[PDB]
């Protein structure tokens, strides 16, 4: 029962600032972004964000809110377990590293 | 349980075209490509996020085709996924999947 | 599966450091990917798929190799890995690593 998690969503790259900037605006401020290929092979974005499991529903439904276009290939989000987190600057673990 | 895991496999560039059409073929096209280094040499990761029953399958698919018999033929990893969602429809569970 | 995927994000300035630390450890399985965090700044990612045993020296290598004393060092994450296969050999488990 870490009650941390690994939040991996695959998104449009167009859809990438409104759903950085709306994710920002609610408070989520830790996430890496890659440049992937999806589903041909299209440029897709991979956004990673380390959260509290009580946060992960609101991210959730503001990366779903964001991302959607209603066509086909707007993307997945994962919810992967996460059972340790370590600061790296003062080698703190736990939440409190988030 | 869950029932869905996360199948992270870290491949040869060269073999990327084989082992994405050989998934394709058996109807797995759900994957997400990204580029990486490893050993520094270039490599590929794929993702793919299945449902459980379906692991064997695309392990061995992967395994069958990334392999050309030298050292560096990769790795395949299976990561647990407590949860999975369109983003075009919310759907949540092996429906989004 | 005592088995566990080391996920770390640092600095780019880091990366040499770190990976030649490891490796000094006996660590040389490792896959390094280009990323951006926060704004947008590239960072590095490395991931090591190791036995659970090990995490600890790791955390410790990545930790005290990566970190300058500002504030953006980066973190580490510990994510379960339930079963690891050898693309060449098909060889699974703790001795795939
Ligand atoms: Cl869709
Ligand atoms: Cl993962």
């Amino acid at each position: 029962g870490s009650h941390m998690k690994k939040v991996e969503a695959i998104i449009r790259p167009e859809r990438l600032d409104i759903v950085k900037n709306s994710l920002t605006d609610a408070g989520y401020v830790g996430m890496t972004v890659s440049e992937v290929k999806g589903r041909d092979l299209l440029p897709k974005i991979k956004i990673e964000l380390v959260v509290k499991e009580e946060d992960v529903e609101k991210i959730i439904d503001i990366i779903c809110e964001n991302a959607k276009t209603g066509n086909q290939g707007d993307g997945k989000v994962f919810i992967i377990p996460v059972e340790e987190v370590v600061r790296v600057r003062t080698k703190e673990r736990g939440r409190g590293a988030i």
